[PDB]
């Protein structure tokens, strides 16, 4: 369990970032890694087998606007990028989870196209096979697992953000809607922590949230828990050490460098460091140090 870091690839300011940096809890550093091949915001992350998979996004530059259709790996031993199969359509603004060693892609956008769409990655045979689609277009949509059920949270269908969320039962390549959300989120930070799927700030059409609220998968409700101390939309997320971290961001008037901490134990949350620089649409996750 020891020896785990933050990773915060890519994301926006002024234009898409090709950073990737990595952050330690245990002594509060931060180190520069080797640079994304290709810039890209509104990507996510997530880790299969020890490696850092990066997946999707755009590079917004200043000539130019190209969704991606990506799969690009990170080694920590080797302090490598490599390409790997492409998936089988860009997705901007994509949520993904990982079920059993295999990476979901999950909605997104492709120019004004709002996927509906959701493919799998196989990582020892490096292929993408779609699966079944979800039952509604979903661009900046968060993703999380629990429990081998895949859940997909809010986002923007194209003409509005959204509060419903649904659930992919892999063993009947179904979706069923689930409880809604108690608010509209687009853009919201979704993890998972216990027992519960977590959605924290977002967009609701108006304003960006500082609110935060957890799914009981068993109960089927959803509970507000304390607020963070600053709203933010197009943030980074990950849990470590039974915590909820949140990175980085858009609060309506700056590119968030801060870096918050939920304790589930206290419903408390608290500022633990900043990021080297203010950023938003990051993609995250938590792997060994290089
Ligand atoms: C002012 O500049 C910025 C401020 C913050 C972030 C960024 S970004 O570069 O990181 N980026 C932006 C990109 O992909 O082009 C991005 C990435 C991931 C999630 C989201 N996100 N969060 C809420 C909403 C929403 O409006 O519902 C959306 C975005 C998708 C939705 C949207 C966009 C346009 C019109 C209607 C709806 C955005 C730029």
């Amino acid at each position: 369990k020891v020896g785990r870091l933050i990773y915060t690839a890519g994301g926006y300011f002024r234009q898409s970032l090709s950073y990737l940096e990595a952050y330690n809890p245990s002594n509060g550093s931060w180190l520069r890694l080797a640079d994304l091949q290709v810039p890209r915001s509104g990507l996510a992350g997530c880790v299969v087998g020890g490696l850092l998979y990066a997946v999707g996004g755009r590079n917004n530059s200043p000539d130019g606007n190209t969704d991606s259709s990506a799969l690009d790996c990170y080694n920590p031993m080797t302090n490598q990028w490599s390409p790997c199969a492409s998936m089988s359509v860009p997705r901007n603004r994509i949520g993904v989870g990982v079920i059993d060693g295999h990476i979901y892609a999950v909605g997104g956008s492709h120019g004004c196209i709002h996927h509906s769409s959701v493919e799998r990655y196989e990582p020892e045979r490096d292929e993408w096979h779609l699966v079944a689609p979800m039952l509604t277009r979903r661009i900046g949509v968060g993703v999380a697992v629990l429990n081998r059920l895949l859940y997909a949270v809010g986002g923007f269908d194209g003409t509005n953000r959204l509060n419903s969320a649904e659930c992919y039962y892999p063993e009947r390549n179904e979706w069923r809607m689930i409880t809604p959300m108690n608010t509209i989120r687009s853009g919201a930070g979704v993890c998972v922590l216990h027992n519960c799927i977590y959605a924290a700030g977002g967009y609701d059409g108006q304003d960006q949230l500082n609110s935060v609220e957890r799914y009981d998968v068993e109960t089927e409700t959803w509970t507000f828990v304390a607020p963070m101390r600053h709203h933010r939309s197009a943030l980074g997320i990950t849990v470590h050490q039974g915590k909820i971290y949140v990175l980085g961001g858009y609060d309506g008037h700056t590119f968030l460098d801060s870096v918050e901490c939920y304790d589930p134990d206290s419903d408390t949350w608290s500022e633990v460091t900043r990021m080297t620089s203010g950023r938003s649409g990051v993609g995250v996750a938590v792997t060994m140090e290089p």
